[PDB]
């Protein structure tokens, strides 16, 4: 079935810029991973945001909700910052218009363009989850599936964990 | 205090995925399993055992090479199994496993890479994430997870020229 | 002839830390490049500093000067931040105690651990410059040797340039 | 207004450095020149003209292969030249160039890699930086730059066993 991929930024997409002496949220890393994945099937990627998810407002979440509602596809991957991924996932879970869709949020604790990143693994795992899970809203990270209502991000731990 | 299960076990049978350069051969050999390098940086909640069954290019695979694999998979208590393997006889190995009543309650997923993990622009890390998900989320049975999709072994072939699995 | 490598930090050594949500100056990247360089010769690496060179003082340069004078080697590579590389190199150029040594400063505009880095090339180029140039102090960057007295860092181009 | 000179020219004659994985052949072939990928991100002050002469493994090399290299190097305007090359016949190529009086004013350096640039853990990027510096800074003559040092081709051999150049 067709997968639609939305990019909302996050650590996954960070890249070095000379002018900043540091990382900015750059081009979506998911496009770089899928470029060498030798895909059989139909995938389309759409840019929504280049924020760190720590800076997301109620209206940023509502804009993400609108974009997912404009998609005819029922298999959705949203790449995103880990810091408010739970907030975005809870918000999407509450929109009846998305009830028929399998929506999976994912990202990376380390930028894809930095050595030793989880990003490529997480993208493969999340693409499969978006294809294979029943309708609902999920966080796919650490090689497992989280329910957003019963999940938090534990910064001290460096992992999502159940409440 | 919740204890993370380890519901997935990985077996390695070699293939392009695991190829590495050696000075000795002046070429690629089947090296250490690349899946182990991907899981080291995957920040897994669980722990995943990685059992080495074989180290060949799948072209050189016999009925008893396939039968060794069958019994190792059979004796695993885990019901979620990923087997990394060469692409040239993956379909043959998958068909053989699909006939073992012993595996009837297991989700068994075969995967690899068309480009070695240790070579630039490889599909390996994506395919490992996809296939781990497949082994966890598909109903019991035997599957090939390649190219971002699930193949039925019985209704699949390998196109050697194009380096892709295709339906029949 | 034996090469001594001092690491003072800089963009070349930056690495991602979950805790900081960004880059820190990490372990020296020159050690990672030389690990796979299959060297025939005698090389030793010594850690001096992990600063961004923007934060170096006259006192820090004086310390760097004395540390380079501790080496009995006559061929020296100092990996260093690019922002005050010229100030450090001009300072060392005026130290009579270093007049018999070939001292080469280098670094990278992009961290070694980020994709698309100049670091490995710069380290190879700078190792050769330290071994092959006549006694003096030099900056090796952009595939050329700069005279520190006649050089500046021009953020306009993102490069060092002659004055 | 200041013009940056381009005093170094690079010629590529293939070798392990340039090997890349090809689905079709189920292995490594000599691919595009890896030196071009390193120089792309080196943020050079100048430009380096990179010219592909040959795509062999250095073993498939007859006097006529060497002779085309000798002419291309002889006709270059630049007096600083780097030739990337397989390590198995690097000494033979270097000794042949050392015999051409038209090269008398030129600093000519041969280099390559024991591991393909496109394989994990390669010496290539370091070897390219080191050899570029060597081509610019050594007096006229012909040299091999490998293992972070400079070799006299007359006094050097490739130890295929230990994967290194060494003195005789
Ligand atoms: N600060 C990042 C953290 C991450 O993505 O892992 C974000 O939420 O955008
Ligand atoms: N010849 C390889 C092909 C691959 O794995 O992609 C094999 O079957 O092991
Ligand atoms: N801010 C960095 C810049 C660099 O090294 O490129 C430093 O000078 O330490
Ligand atoms: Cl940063
Ligand atoms: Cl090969």
């Amino acid at each position: 079935s067709p997968l639609r991929i939305f990019t909302a930024g996050g650590t996954i997409d960070k890249d070095f810029r000379l002018e900043e002496n540091g990382l900015v949220v750059g081009d979506p890393f998911v496009a770089e991973v899928l470029k060498t994945a030798r895909l059989a099937g139909a995938v389309s990627i759409v840019a929504l945001s280049r924020k760190d998810s720590l800076d997301f407002t109620e209206a940023d979440r509502e804009a993400i909700g609108r974009a997912v509602g404009q998609a005819v596809e029922d298999h959705i991957l949203l790449t995103h910052g880990t810091d408010t991924m739970v907030e975005t996932a809870r918000y999407l879970g509450g929109l009846p218009e998305l009830a028929g869709k399998t929506v999976v949020l994912s990202g990376a604790m380390v930028p894809g363009r930095v050595g030793g990143s989880d990003a490529a693994f997480n993208i493969g795992f999340a693409c499969a989850a978006a294809l294979m899970l029943a309708p609902g809203v999920y966080i796919a990270m650490h090689g497992k599936v989280f329910d957003p209502a019963k999940t938090r991000k534990n910064r001290g731990l460096g992992r999502f964990e159940p409440i």
